[PDB]
């Protein structure tokens, strides 16, 4: 094996830019870590393993050293795939071997880049895919109700993309719980941005506040390397000194750059991504029997299929004019697309996974009378090691939740289209104003609802 | 002890986006300080995709041609047989050796020997490893790894730090092996009309150094008979000879399967191309083998989110390439699978998955699992819907499959065209399509 | 555990009667493995592991011994059963103790008996019969990898049947290579029946090249146990000498003896086989158009599968005609039985297997347009570890497929059929001097076409 980072790494809180809540909420387990002794046994505790979730390159590797680094025992970061890839019985052994390496020093930090490489189960993905992973996992659970409080340790895993777990890691006395960090605030590129920004000259006429602005875009390593792709640049020419327009060109150069082709968020797909959230937001808007909340944006990208999940798996009673309303709202994103745009759409699932979802559970688990009356035809449990759903029909009545789900879907949709297109100016200005300045608070957002503008000083 | 190492690209032949977007480190190379102080950097250690032969090696040291500084040799088989800890002690006292040369190349060779994934090669791994960890910003080295198959390459070693990079060289060319047999054409004369011009050509897919290697051997050929000088013919036959043991270890093809293959990209080309409200790519080739390879990948990162219609535009395409083949063809058709094996995956996932409106709509019938060790669907609804999805993915590709054909059907010379020249002359590039495309040839360019 | 052959055995090259291309093919073996060092040096390799296909009893063995007693390291074999058998875990732990054992003679050979036991995997024979086999595999296969060129070794492998195994054993760097067979010639049969024909005397009557001549039959163990056993017959007897009928009729009780019950190629199994060879031999050749090779024979008995696997496993791309055509020529066996003989036919599968495979293909995988377009309903992957074919589409399609797939088959059938008769004269002459004389080369098979007889001196 693993990675061990002696004694201290460097990096700190003030070597990272932005997103408060992560910061503070981690708080207890950065000085709750400074000292654990007087603080198990005055009767408070601790997650004692963390999750974070963002896009590649959020920060996240960061703040976990930034916490190490400060709070602060050694660092000790492995990758979850370091494991899967191992054979039968093997995968265990490390768990472990890396644990106790990283249990000797209390407290301790365990940080795991893409714990994605374990997290699921199945019958499925049979004979190569399953049996693996929860079980090297297990050992890893196995390991953390395997603890009481003397040791103060801290497992933290950074995934994009929260659901592809197992349940089963979310429970007390390991990872029980979420924090999502969406960087690319504006003010958050700028910090970001000028923290790299320096070991390089600047001509004058670079001003952070403008490229930051104007990067948007664009995350934390996104930006580094941005910048460093411009003071190379200039390196390269023997040159001296980069212009704004340097490090500019070096956005785009990056821009175009990622993964092995072109792909890049132009004067659009930003646009198309507003006019969405602006659907869903407009849509989970309304009065007079309204359901749904407020918080709207761009680029949290991890989130979106909130509604039920974080909600869902602790427990509350749902009320099902909601969640069709809520149903409704899923399919808003699309519907506002095809409203606006050119009758071409944007292959942007997960809503409806979402809402296909909330249907086929309306009609089998939940009682909910459709054709299909109070009767369960879907059990889901969540044992200890279980905690998943699966269940018992007959092909004909499989078929029949096909078709009523698609009807359930279809009609839910084509009314929040009706909805939408009836506020329909309401929605550009929403999707518009929010394209260019990326974010609002809810209430201004109602704001610019009403049809009156403001903004702040700042 | 090291100095003035050898060769540059001055003979390298091809090749060249690979270098000058190394030139890049050449050039830290050469001035290494010039970026610490002025807070930039570099890749650290690079790797290469391609087989045995293509100047892997020979552009390793290359750069150090123009970069000019030690370039440190170190093959990956050594490391294993060794034994226990040695395996690690000698990786060790190799960079401090390659090390306060700042600046100089460290070169790795058959790294799978290492880079794999019980005792042994991976401590040499995690020797490896360490160093490169075990390191700083102010130093200036960039190490040196090629392998032909990045795929068994333990992916850790890929990691940022370590090799976040790398450069493909396509082996071969029509051009690309006339020029390379150039460089080596000096040494020795030869009497015939032919200037190798063509003899690039009358080699199908091959390689710089099955190139150089015939090339030595035709001159020996030429010694042995008595010989002043070569005859076209000599190394001709050099060629088809050493060859026919490849033959057993490597491919050759007919002059038909050639014909296809350059008429199906063709049509693949083509339907990535055209006018008026439609959507599309470019570049374009033929390499007897990087192909196969090539595609496996960009399906396990297939990612974007496009456009409902573009979707179709691909089916178009894909399904393209066969309707080239039926159309200009003696009728009959050939395994070209993984074309279907796509425009079928899309269309699926068009139907059951990014909602898109045939008879389905806006329900998510199938959902993907993700990121990679595998990435892909998990199915869920009844025999029925099933049966729907099925006739619908037959329609859609039909459907467009019909309509390509139209397309390739009628603009077919410009289909023509762009396979004959590409058919004969192994690869085409960007622009010169367009070319190649509106009653305009190429003459000799540069 | 295993069997080591201390230092040497014994026999060599000019112990096996036949088969040249085996000898010279693995020549490089051989003699490559009288020197590894300046060898791999220079540039050449080998294919370090190595299959050869057979009957049982063909010299298998027999030959993988002549290369280690001849170009010589200690043989080191074991049987592939010896393996599976063993419970979970403890395999692995063999292939490789096994392993290091013949490792540490640089150079030397891993022969093993019957691979059978190990190569195969599914999802289907579930429970029971999938895991291991894949596990203790890849022991091997990762033992494969596992080299390099310092360690000069081979691994021979022996099984009646190229298939069962799992495509994976085929790759680069381990067996990368078939080498069938089929020991029966006339002059083999001679050779062979001699060599062992010594220890013992012979009334002067006997005459190898006629017994030989009249055996086929007939395989080298078979041989050597119909001779001995004459030898035996006489020793009881307190007897001496024996005349040609002692061993002939020894022949006889080997004949029925296989077994457990009475299994004979009496005067007419070898008749049918000889039709059918024909059959297919006269069907592959027609002109215009004719799409196929020649090489015909009696008794090679592991390849008649080997139109598509060979050539399909590698790569080139195949035109529809042909792939009819040839289906074609698959069924042209059963049809030529079913013209010539009682019409009642003969249980003789792989080419029926063989046809309706490629067409299963032709519908689903490759674009092949019947009703079915160039849609593709069938994926097969060949991964390091995978490599297989399963696939998805619908009850109704797949039974679409059925039907469509019986009327190929048919349809493709009574054309051959039809053909077949239609040259039924030369259908008899191919089948009758082959039957007797036991081989052609495809011209003499041709001429013999034209209906002018050729011999060759001897
Ligand atoms: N908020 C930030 N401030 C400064 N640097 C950042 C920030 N976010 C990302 N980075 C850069 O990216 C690196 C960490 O990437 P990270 O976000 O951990 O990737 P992932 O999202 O996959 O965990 C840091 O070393 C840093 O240089
Ligand atoms: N572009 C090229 N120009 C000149 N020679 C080349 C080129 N590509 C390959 N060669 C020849 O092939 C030989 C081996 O190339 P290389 O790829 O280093 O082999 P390997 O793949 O075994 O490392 C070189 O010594 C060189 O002479
Ligand atoms: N070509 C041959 N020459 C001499 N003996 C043979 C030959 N083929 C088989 N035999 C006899 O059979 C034995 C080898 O059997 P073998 O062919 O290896 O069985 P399998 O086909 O199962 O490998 C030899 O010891 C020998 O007595």
């Amino acid at each position: 094996r693993a990675r061990v980072l002696t004694e201290a790494p460097k990096v700190t809180f003030k070597d990272v830019a932005g997103a408060e809540e992560a910061k503070e909420e981690l708080k207890e387990i950065v000085e709750f870590l400074k000292n654990p002794s007087r603080f198990h046994e005055m009767g408070a505790r601790i997650p004692k393993g963390v999750l974070l979730v963002g896009p590649p390159g959020v920060g996240k590797t960061h703040l976990a050293r930034a916490v190490a680094g400060e709070a602060r025992v050694p660092f000790i970061t492995a990758s979850g795939s370091d494991f899967v890839e191992m054979f039968v019985g093997v995968g265990a052994a490390r768990v472990r071997d890396l644990f106790e390496t990283a249990k000797r020093h209390a407290p301790c930090i365990v940080f795991i880049d893409e714990i994605d490489a374990v997290g699921r189960k199945r019958g499925s993905g049979v004979g190569g895919g399953n049996d693996e992973r929860e079980q090297t996992l297990n050992q890893l659970l196995v390991e953390m109700d395997g603890f009481e409080k003397d040791t103060a340790i801290v497992v933290m895993a950074a995934t994009n993309r929260p659901d592809i777990l197992d349940p089963a890691l979310l429970r007390p006395g390991r990872f029980d719980r979420q924090i999502a960090i969406d960087a690319p605030d504006v003010k958050g590129r700028e910090q970001i941005l000028r923290i790299h920004a320096r070991g390089k000259p600047l001509a004058e006429d670079v001003d952070l506040a403008l490229l930051a602005k104007r990067t948007p875009g664009f995350v934390g390593a996104d930006l580094e390397n941005l910048l460093n792709e411009a003071a190379l640049l200039a390196a390269r020419e023997g040159r001296r000194k980069i212009t704004m327009k340097d490090l500019e060109e070096a956005a785009d150069r990056v821009m175009m750059l990622p993964a092995k082709k072109s792909l890049v968020l132009s004067p659009r797909d930003r646009r198309i991504t507003a006019y969405h959230e602006a659907g869903h937001a407009l849509a989970a808007h309304f009065l007079e029997h309204a359901d749904g909340v407020h918080k709207v944006t761009i680029v949290p990208r991890g989130r979106a299929l909130g509604f039920m999940m974080p909600r869902r798996e602790d427990m509350l009673h749902w009320s099902r004019k909601r969640l069709l309303d809520q149903i409704a709202v899923a399919l808003a994103g699309r519907a506002a697309e095809e409203i606006v745009f050119d009758d071409v759409t944007t292959g942007a699932e997960n809503d409806f996974r979402q809402a296909t979802e909330l249907a086929r559970r309306m009609i089998t688990e939940w009682g909910m009378h459709p054709e299909f009356g109070p009767v369960a035809y879907a059990v889901r449990e969540d044992t200890y090691l279980g905690g998943y759903d699966v269940r018992q029909y007959s092909e004909e009545t499989a078929k029949r939740i096909d078709e009523a789900v698609r009807r359930l879907i279809e009609e839910q949709y084509q009314r929040v289209k009706a909805l939408l297109l009836e506020k329909r100016e309401v929605l550009e200005r929403v999707a518009e104003t929010l394209l260019e300045r990326e974010t609002l608070t809810a209430e201004e957002f109602q704001r610019v609802v009403e049809g009156l503008p403001l903004e702040a000083p700042e």
